[PDB]
């Protein structure tokens, strides 16, 4: 281009190379450069598979898009597929290359753009200018066809960070990652499901286990200790993502109860619908207001309430999910701004209960505690992120027609129970209100309480307040009246709530009953901790525990 001189070429390029092959020297005697016949000729090497028709070699020439591995890639693409600002070829901050010019002087390695020097496979790459990954492939459009070699996306971590390929070797905690090739770490891998795609290196924080909180790492502590670790993965809310019962977990360690989760012994074992469910559709009564009411007995036979020894006194609600462990929130257990932290032998639970106030011999059950798990997310400088906890029965407990653990959604469970049209429903003794407020008037209720409500859109939820709602809460009540507080401080603080399935006719924990703005102001809805994504955290904490006998 430009010169005579060379647009002459470019047209000599056209007849003799490009709509015909040719030899070096052939292109030689018409660049009439060594550097730019070398130049041509590495594109032409690049385009050997692409040589047909014309115009496919034309735009493979052309370098503007990838063909193959894209080591024809001469375009201006300066970005990850994730967004990050592609490091200098020439810069040694914050990465050092270990190839260049010199090792691969055919590749154009010029400013910060997106080459393949080494025909990687997934494509024209480049050092990345985040020290924490140390390379990264680019987005880039394929040659003739309306696609790219990667998906982009919007400066975020896909797949729960199942790519990537990063050196971060510290938890949330600032706990330091083990190595994965450490003895200990490849004793508690022995016989776990690791997907061998995912690359164990180091100690850099991998999710090899599919897990949907993220990635992690082992830390030193206890054996089978482990830590999540920072990074920001793309907004997924489950809320909008497009039978039967499969269990999850392994009885032996997650104990008895699962196979047949969510199925009342006084209600869908009897055929018999209780006095609410009939009202559980979004459309009923046009989806105006139905407040809460006295629970039938044994309506919700996973519910249990957590007590303080001594003095006797009860602290929170909680949910459970086999014969063993429970599931709460953390603040229940620790939260410092109250100067709260709860020992396993501070607490008990009872289960089976209906009246909040009386023992009530026949039907309820005393446990004790083995062992608390606070979520290893659990922020409570933040505005109570993961606020999450699981206890471990010291003795199992038996399962009677009061006393029944409830279904755990998986993702897929998740997004189709918030989408299918029926409401939620918090159960409890109202102390959550109880806990997080003066509570004056309505006393807290003698006998266990139920109110359905209906999911609210997350885009309305938000609108809600000024704080930040992660992708890991969700919203459930009636169009609140700015005039009225309403009822968004339902249920008991860390105890459920559950949606049933209409395809497997199921009762499934979505959420974790947490702190709201609804305890304390006007216009506001309930606030729910999402459940969905623990259940290999769970898995991990039921091996830990494995460990914990010896
Ligand atoms: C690209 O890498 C080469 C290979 O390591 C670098 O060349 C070496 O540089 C050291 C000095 O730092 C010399 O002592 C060696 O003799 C060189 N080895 C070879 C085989 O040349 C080179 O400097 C690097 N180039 C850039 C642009 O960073
Ligand atoms: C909550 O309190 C318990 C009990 O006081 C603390 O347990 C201590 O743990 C540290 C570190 O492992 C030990 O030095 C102490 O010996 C433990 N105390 C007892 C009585 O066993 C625990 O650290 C507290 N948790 C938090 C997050 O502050
Ligand atoms: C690529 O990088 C340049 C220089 O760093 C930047 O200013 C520009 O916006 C980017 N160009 C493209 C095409 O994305
Ligand atoms: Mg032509
Ligand atoms: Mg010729
Ligand atoms: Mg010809
Ligand atoms: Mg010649
Ligand atoms: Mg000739
Ligand atoms: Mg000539």
């Amino acid at each position: 281009a430009n010169t005579f001189l060379e647009e002459v070429r470019k047209g000599n390029l056209e007849r003799e190379c490009v709509e015909e092959t040719c030899s070096y020297e052939e292109a030689f005697e018409a660049l009439e450069s060594s550097t730019a016949t070398d130049v041509f000729w590495a594109k032409y090497t690049a385009c050997e598979t692409a040589r047909t028709p014309r115009d496919k070699l034309a735009a493979c020439l052309e370098g503007n898009c990838a063909e193959g591995l894209g080591t024809n890639y001469r375009g201006h693409v300066n970005i990850t597929r994730s967004g990050i600002e592609c490091q200098l070829w020439r810069s040694r901050y914050p990465h050092k290359p270990e190839i260049n010019s010199t090792t691969h002087p055919g590749a154009d390695l010029q400013e910060n753009f997106c080459r393949n020097p080494d025909s990687s496979t997934m494509g024209p790459w480049c050092y990345t200018t985040d020290p924490t990954v140390r390379r990264q492939e680019c987005s880039i459009p394929v040659c003739g066809q309306d696609q790219v070699t990667v998906a982009m996306t919007e400066q975020c971590v896909p797949d729960r960070g199942q790519q990537y390929q990063g050196r971060l070797a510290v938890t949330t905690h600032g706990l330091p990652c083990l190595a994965w090739a450490s003895a200990q770490a490849k004793a508690l891998s022995k016989h776990q499901d690791f997907n061998s795609a995912v690359q164990l290196v180091e100690n850099f924080c991998r999710n090899p286990d599919g897990d949907e909180e993220g990635v992690w790492c082992y830390v030193a502590g206890k054996p089978g200790d482990f830590g999540y670790c920072d990074l920001n993965y793309c907004e997924e809310a489950v809320e909008e993502e497009t039978s039967e019962y499969q269990t999850f977990f392994n009885p032996r360690t997650f104990g008895s109860g699962e196979a047949d989760c969510g199925l009342r012994p006084l209600f869908e074992k009897k055929s018999l619908e209780d006095k609410t469910e009939r009202e559980l559709l979004e459309s009923y009564i046009d989806g105006r207001i139905v407040e809460g009411s006295d629970a039938e007995i044994g309506m919700s036979p996973w519910q249990v309430m957590l007590f303080r020894k001594s003095p006797q006194e009860l602290l929170c609600g909680a949910s459970l999910i086999s014969d063993r462990w429970v599931l709460t929130a953390a603040h229940c257990l620790l939260y410092p701004p109250w100067d709260k932290n709860f020992t396993e032998n501070d607490l008990l639970v009872r289960i089976g209960k209906h009246s909040r106030t009386r023992y009530e011999r026949n039907i309820e059950k005393i446990s004790m505690l083995e062992k608390i798990y606070i979520h290893p997310r659990y922020n409570w400088r933040e505005n109570l992120d993961r606020d999450i906890a699981l206890m471990k029965l010291k003795k199992p407990v038996a399962f009677s027609d009061y006393i029944h653990p409830v279904c755990l959604p998986d993702r897929e469970t998740a997004a189709s129970l918030l989408q299918a049209g029926y409401k939620g429903r918090v159960t409890g003794w109202g102390n959550l209100k109880e806990t997080w407020t003066a509570n004056v008037g309505k006393g807290q209720p003698s006998v266990l309480q139920v109110v359905n409500l209906p999911i609210v859109e997350r885009p309305v939820c938000k609108d809600s307040t000024r704080i930040r709602i992660t992708d890991n809460m969700f919203c459930a009540g009636y169009k609140p009246d700015e005039g009225k507080r309403g009822d968004a401080c339902e249920g008991d603080s860390g105890g459920p709530f559950v949606m049933k399935s209409p395809f497997n006719n199921r009762w499934y924990q979505m959420g974790i009953v947490s702190w709201g703005e609804g305890c304390d102001r006007d216009g506001k809805y309930g606030f729910y901790t999402h459940v969905f994504r623990l259940k290999k955290w769970i898995q991990k904490v039921i091996d830990q525990f494995g460990e914990y006998l010896e």
